[PDB]
């Protein structure tokens, strides 16, 4: 396995901790939506 | 680092973009069901 | 690569899958509020 394939890799986990955190702040707002309503 | 153990990686990454496609229509959903409530 | 810097990704991979399913659940708790809302 070659250093370019995986930082191939390395970048696309990299991306989806990022969604994961957008993810994450979405549905904590739901979350407060829901317990204030 | 053989391939088939970095392959296997690649599976389970490429796995959990659709697991967080999912999530992500859902919460999408969630959000347009409380903005015409 | 080395196994190292290989297990330092499998590592967060495996991290991120438990992000997941905790967001899982959390929007699936989410949506049972809605349809009983």
């Amino acid at each position: 396995v070659s250093y370019e394939e995986f930082q191939v890799l390395v970048r696309r986990v990299d991306r989806m901790e990022h969604s994961i955190g957008s993810i994450v702040s979405k549905i904590d707002a739901v979350i407060v939506k829901l317990e204030i309503m």
